[PDB]
């Protein structure tokens, strides 16, 4: 799915760049820009990220 249609990142790219390294919120954002335009995503995107950062 469509966490942020602004930048048009989908959820599995959010776990992508996690199991390619990224170990935070912030290098997400900056490797995929989710939640940098509107800003209306960020929270679902965060939890994306927490999620999966606590599977590795
Ligand atoms: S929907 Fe993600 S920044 Fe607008």
């Amino acid at each position: 799915m469509y966490v942020c249609l602004c930048q048009g990142v989908t959820d599995n790219q959010i776990r992508d760049a996690i199991y390619e390294g990224c170990c935070s919120y912030r290098e997400v954002r900056e490797a995929t820009g989710v939640g940098t335009q509107c800003g209306k995503c960020a929270s679902l995107a965060k939890q994306v990220v927490r999620e999966t950062l606590n599977d590795l």
